[PDB]
RNA sequence: GUUGUCCUCCCGGGCAUCGCCGGGCAGCUACGCCGCAGCCGAUAAGGCCUGAAAGCAUCUAAGGCCGAAGCGGCCCCCGA
């Protein structure tokens, strides 16, 4: 448990991003789109102090303190997100198959996985753009947890355990985040 | 059709408690035929995102995405 009496956390907001505040909902709106989350949580108020945006409650509790610096990193990712936006790139890596990944309309569709005759299909957000160039493919988009999302049901959908995890690797997996994972 | 017998014979009948045997309509039956799904919601076990506590990491601590023949719906039966 660490203790202050405020107990009062600080967000530092560019001139790029504005921030609006309507009780413990926000919205954040910079030069490219907007992104509105709830941020829920028992007595835990968000308002702007100038240039400066604090979440403060004033009952310090462990619990509390976890969940305030949450939503302090979720604005954080909104503010390089409308800035810019985030790209994490995939690759689509095969044992044996030309592997054929095409975007057919609002859905990513892989064929040709491990011979399959039938088509793999994973969703895709409406702030999330999927861009295949060659067997790199790159998703982008608005948001952290959106683009985090769309990658992350493109790999549920090729996912594989049905046989030996050593010798079919077949799939579409994360070279990029946004570091690289990771080293075994 | 037929064995026994009674009606004198002929024909046409009775009983032998379907007389025995052969065939069989209607109906009822099978040993016969006809019909008996998919899909969606919300979840478990599990797989993951963001993401802190613990400046990192992390599938959970909060929020979020999927995911059972099971659960609900769909269906079938009854039901002022």
């Amino acid at each position: 448990m660490p203790v202050d009496a405020w107990i009062r956390e600080e967000v530092e907001i560019p001139e790029g991003v504005e921030v609006t505040v309507e009780g413990y909902k926000v919205k954040v709106k910079g030069p490219k789109g907007e992104l509105e989350r709830e941020f829920f949580w028992p007595g835990i108020q968000i308002f702007t102090e100038d240039g400066n945006v604090v979440i403060y409650k004033d009952f310090p509790r462990r619990k509390d303190v976890a969940i305030a610096r949450t939503f302090a990193a979720h604005i954080r990712n909104m503010i390089k997100g409308v800035t810019e936006g985030f790209t994490y790139k995939l690759k689509v890596v095969y044992s044996h198959f030309p592997i054929s990944v095409k975007v057919q309309g609002d859905e990513v569709i892989i064929e040709n996985f491990l011979g399959e005759k039938a088509p793999r299909k994973a969703k895709i957000l409406p702030g999330v753009t999927v861009k295949v160039r060659g067997q790199e493919i790159i998703v982008e988009g608005i948001d952290k947890e959106a683009v985090g999302q769309t990658a992350a049901n493109i790999e549920q959908a090729t996912r594989i355990t049905k046989w030996d995890r050593r010798i079919f690797q077949d799939g579409i997996y994360i070279v990029e985040k946004a570091g690289k994972p990771i080293t075994f």
